[PDB]
């Protein structure tokens, strides 16, 4: 509650506004199990409809929520395969701690990582080493909250160049019912985005992007609605001309289809338009 998110989560519930309940060009499927303790698995189909080409994944997940403590184990059709073990409130209530290790056969690259967080109230405080054969990586981020207000600092060092390689600062303020997010990446990329829930069926989301040196800007309106608790309407649009459309039911308890349609408005009048279709399988 006084407890702010992530650098990473600042500007989530908009970015979820535009993202979530679209699926363009691909058949997606999704099967995922659901427990509180020990084991849960997620299994995703994707078939991309422009290449042919179909990608599988499987996560199997094991909490020992007596010591705080998770396994997961990744595995993709490319034959990526991953392993993390996260530790959270252990040694300290909102520390958490994490170790993971990645390898590839088909390209021989393995790869670790440790992250590390720290919050409590007012602070949530990340430190992610990358330790890439090419050279370690540290990523730092910390996030600042007072009165509903939020001020974030993000940066990452590669050691190999012995240069940070990115700084961004975020500020924003953050009640349930509204989120204003602002962000400039490496003084360059300026981001900014309003979030309102207008009420218990209706979200609404503004987002704007410019890059100093240019004197364009892009934006973007959506719309979440919740037509009823098993169906759900998404609308989005932005100043390039593009229109998503994205509807969300309940087949039955556990099941749920998303069809979704992406629009080229300067040729709504016959054209090359994206379609989507999802199905997410629960328990
Ligand atoms: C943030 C700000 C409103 O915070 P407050 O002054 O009500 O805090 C005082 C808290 N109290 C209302 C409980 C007293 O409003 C803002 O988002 C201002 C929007 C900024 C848009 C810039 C273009
Ligand atoms: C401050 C910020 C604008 O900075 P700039 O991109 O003009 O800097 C570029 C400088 N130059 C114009 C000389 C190139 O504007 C902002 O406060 C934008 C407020 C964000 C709220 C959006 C919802
Ligand atoms: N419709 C949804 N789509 C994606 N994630 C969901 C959805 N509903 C609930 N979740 C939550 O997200 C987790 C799944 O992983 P996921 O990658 O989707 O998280 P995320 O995308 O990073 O952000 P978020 O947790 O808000 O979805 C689940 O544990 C669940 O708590
Ligand atoms: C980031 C946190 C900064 C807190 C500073 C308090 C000043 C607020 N004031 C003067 C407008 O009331
Ligand atoms: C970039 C130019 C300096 C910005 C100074 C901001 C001061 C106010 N505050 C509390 C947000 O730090
Ligand atoms: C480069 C610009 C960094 C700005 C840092 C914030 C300053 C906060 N202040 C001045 C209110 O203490
Ligand atoms: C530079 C932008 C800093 C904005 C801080 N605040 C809340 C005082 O407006
Ligand atoms: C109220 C203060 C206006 C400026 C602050 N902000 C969030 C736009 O950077
Ligand atoms: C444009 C700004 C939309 C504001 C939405 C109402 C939320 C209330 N407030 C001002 C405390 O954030």
């Amino acid at each position: 509650m006084a407890v702010p998110p992530t650098y990473a989560d600042l500007g989530k519930s908009a970015r979820d506004v535009f993202t979530k309940g679209y699926g363009f060009g691909l058949i997606k499927l999704d099967l995922k199990t659901k427990s509180e303790n020990g084991l849960e698995f997620t299994s995703s189909g994707s078939a991309n409809t422009e290449t042919t080409k179909v990608n599988g994944s499987l996560e199997t997940k094991y909490r020992w929520t007596e010591y705080g403590l998770t396994f997961t184990e990744k595995w993709n059709t490319d034959n990526t395969l991953g392993t993390e073990i996260t530790v959270e409130d252990q040694l300290a209530r909102g520390l958490k701690l994490t170790f993971d290790s990645s390898f590839s056969p088909n390209t021989g690259k393995k790869n670790a990582k440790i992250k590390t967080g720290y919050k409590r109230e007012h602070i949530n405080l990340g430190c992610d080493v990358d330790f890439d054969i090419a050279g370690p990586s540290i990523r730092g981020a910390l996030v600042l909250g007072y009165e509903g207000w939020l001020a974030g600092y993000q940066m990452n060092f590669e050691t190999s160049k012995s240069r940070v390689t990115q700084s961004n600062f975020a500020v924003g303020y953050k009640t349930d019912e509204f989120q204003l997010h602002t962000n400039v990446n490496d003084g360059t990329e300026f981001g900014g985005s309003i979030y309102q829930k207008v009420n218990k069926k209706l979200e609404t989301a503004v987002n704007l992007a410019w890059t100093a040196g240019n004197s364009n800007t892009r934006f973007g309106i959506a719309a979440k609605y919740q037509v009823d608790p098993d169906a759900c309407f998404s609308a989005k649009v932005n100043n390039s001309s593009l229109i998503g459309l994205g509807y969300t039911q309940t087949l039955k308890p556990g099941i749920k289809l998303t069809l979704s349609a992406l629009l080229d408005g300067k040729n709504v009048n016959a054209g090359g338009h994206k379609l989507g279709l999802g199905l997410e399988f629960q328990a």
